[PDB]
């Protein structure tokens, strides 16, 4: 089951953009093998937060996790970030050794430097490297540029899509 | 002059690697167009630091900062951290509009987050995406194994050498 070949794909959503200051109020994981093929999809975890941290936040993310139904979900869930944390290592522990994986998905450098903060026992479960699919999304648009134009508000489609963006430049970007 | 599409390439010096601690006490810029040519080198600062910044390094930072000479032109420098962020600033203007470069360059997450504590203006005037060769790396590793293998003791040579690691993986990784 444990492969440390195995890719680790995260996504998180945070109550603003400042990795210190703010705090993460959902996070869902899936793991693919070394050829993005999905292995299984990890738990979709809404963390609690208290009221007023809901009320702080600016406008773009007060109109946006209202309407998607995650300010409720966090009012809603009983799960504190080191529950959430403790449930989705013990997810992936079943897939990948640690410090094997890459952190993998789009502009995963913020979803890193959230965990560092609050999450730092599955930060630390991370191998070092980044696998940041918006670097090929940049390299595409520059050299590629409808390579990007061949080819999502719930957790797990929005790493589906990343994985399936990883996917499309490894067919139709990358020569291998 | 300015063009939207042009690559801002940064490397940077540190007293240590966590930005709650440590400082920059060096930076050096390379502008490249979106084909990886050379548009302009910048400044190579070294940022003043007071004594007790030096004194509080480790072992490993004290000395490697101490041969290289960087500790002894960090201490003369009578250039301030804000003003060394103003004149690398005032050099990037002239190639790059605001918010549309990524930071470019190896392991650029870590200097994005010593320019969003220490640099916080010119953190906000690259995009916010990431352009991590590194990504690149890792997948040649899985996937191509020997385009990694067939592949920087001062600022501009070691930008350089990262703006030769695209260059060879866009020569032999990507297909055009």
């Amino acid at each position: 089951m444990q492969n440390p070949q195995n890719l680790i794909w995260i996504a998180l959503e945070m109550t603003g953009l400042d990795p210190d200051r703010d705090v993460i109020i959902e996070m869902a994981t899936i793991v693919t093998d070394s050829d993005l093929n999905t292995l299984a999809e990890g738990p979709v975890i809404a963390i609690h937060q208290p009221e007023e941290i809901l009320a702080g936040m600016d406008e773009w993310n007060t109109r946006q996790h209202g309407q998607s139904g995650l300010t409720q979900r966090v009012r809603e869930s009983t799960v504190s970030m080191a529950e959430a944390e403790a449930q989705t290592l013990a997810f992936l522990e079943q897939w990948v050794p640690k410090r094997s994986s890459p952190i993998c998905g789009n502009s995963i450098c913020q979803d890193r430097r959230f965990l560092y903060r609050h999450m730092p026992r599955l930060e630390g479960y991370f191998h070092y490297r980044n696998l940041d699919v918006s670097t090929l999304k940049e390299l595409a648009a520059r050299w590629a540029p409808q390579v990007r134009e061949s080819f999502t508000h719930l957790a797990l489609d929005d790493i589906r899509e990343s994985i399936a963006e990883l996917r499309h430049y490894r067919d139709h970007f990358i020569k291998l």
